């Protein structure tokens, strides 16, 4: 849309459910102990999206400052680990992504800038991560009961699947979502570095939306050990230039095991306000590869 | 600071400090019926931050994005004036700004990355607006002697200066911050052009904190007229380009009179920490003039 035309919407009812939801997940979080940490936008280095089945290998929106040059956060995911690396222990931030993806993925969740809630704990297991997300989305979902006057899934814990028999069952994520009637976890998707690789068996878990509406929560245990790490970068044809001060941490031996997500703050307001695409909750689009008008 | 010495580097109290800020300042609003709204940090307007006597003129950092080429976010002054132009009220945000100014800024709360929580109101007054952040200072304080053990500024009678009389009497007003042991107000600062102007008269104020930690928090009530704002950017030397579909907006009569700030929320744990440098505070510095390593 153009300027005038995206500022005559009225999305008030979005915005107070996303002021609802934000209230919420962030208490949820103070209330367990959790450090709220601010973001960083621009750093050396960031999140590479590959290999990822879910990407098709985009490159980050890059600028130079005082000469050098940074890249726009694709995700905290390197900058989370370091939060550990510092003592935190259990951290989040409300942390804007920016990933310029294209035309082919704007499929009514993807935004080119959202915010993900995004948190770690140390030591952390898939399990516990895994529970604690149930935790969140069964209060959030009893909570938009109370806000919408509509009826939610009420599962307080979410069936399992491998990547791998999605693939045989539903032939895709987004084939399952469309079958399903309420939350689901994809796990063991071979995909980043970061994630933790343990014997062909990666320790990660995407959460799921019901009736299409894909996935909203993405996240994994985490490598720590310097070779591993720099193994595996190399073998998907990445380049530990990108990585270098990270890789300097890692090779001190000062990345502790931890696992942790991100969970689409945007996408959780679409699915509660149960809109056909994302900008529709959204004051200012950020439709995959069409660049914003404001 | 190489990055091992970077997150080798003790902040947990600073972070302990933060996150008790963010929860009270944040429920502050939510409290108070504003609507949480979510970051921009690419688009193609951005706050001028010209003319200011606080500035250094700098022009905002730029990214193509499908083609396009974007500003990153200096501040979102004119997004938060598109959200009250689309009804919403009262709305603050969580919001990152990158201003890459120059070493001769690096003077203790200047981050060329940092976060602001950021607030507008529709038909509020400047007399409101500082009136709201008395408020909350207020009670911030308050809540900080509780948390620290130490004594914070009474925080209930707060002097207003005149910006030519901050420059007659202390010359800066860093100057006037060093002579202080209570927090202040600077108002009517000729400035950027979304800044109301009546009558010679700039309806604009900035909180300045004692004891030499300077400005915490800026706003003013706003332009909201066509041809008001089109007579200041001329006259600046700015581009109306530069402004298109804000203008647009504008030129429909959809923009609406309100008034709001930014308040620093690393400033305010820097001030609560008690730490002489910003930088001390926080898990990444950005530093003003030195590209971070992570």
């Amino acid at each position: 849309m153009n300027a005038v035309e995206i500022i005559s919407r009225d999305i008030y009812k979005a915005i107070d459910i996303q002021t609802k939801i934000l209230d919420y997940m962030t208490k949820f979080f103070t209330d367990r102990g959790f450090k709220w940490l601010l973001p960083i936008m621009l750093s050396p280095i960031t999140d590479p999206l590959w290999p990822d089945p879910a990407g098709e290998g985009i490159r980050p929106a890059e600028v130079d400052v005082y000469g050098v040059r940074m890249r726009l956060t694709h995700s905290m995911i390197l900058h989370k680990q370091l939060a550990i690396a510092m003592g935190l222990e259990k951290i989040f931030v409300l942390s804007p992504n920016i990933r310029l993806e294209s035309r082919r993925k704007d499929d009514g969740r993807h935004s080119y800038e959202f915010t993900q809630l995004d948190f770690e704990i140390e030591g952390a297991k898939m399990k516990d991560v895994m529970r604690l997300i149930e935790e969140l989305i069964y209060g959030l979902f009893r909570k938009a009961e109370e806000w919408t006057g509509r009826e939610f899934p009420r599962a307080r814990h979410f069936k399992v699947y491998d990547y791998k028999d999605i693939l045989e069952e539903f032939g895709s994520d987004e084939k399952a979502s469309m079958e399903m009637e309420e939350p689901f976890w994809i796990v063991n998707i071979p995909r980043e570095f970061y994630d933790r690789e343990e014997n062909g068996v990666w320790k990660n878990y995407d959460l799921i939306l019901p009736y299409g509406y894909g996935e909203v929560s993405s996240g994994g245990e985490r490598e720590w050990e310097y070779e591993k790490i720099v193994a595996k970068i190399r073998a998907a044809g990445l380049k530990e230039d990108s990585f270098r001060p990270y890789l300097e941490i890692a090779r001190a031996g000062k990345l502790k095991p931890s696992a942790g997500a991100g969970i689409g703050v945007e996408r959780l307001v679409r699915f509660i306000v149960g809109a056909k695409h994302i900008a529709e909750v959204q004051p200012f689009p950020r439709v995959p590869g069409i660049p914003a008008v404001i």
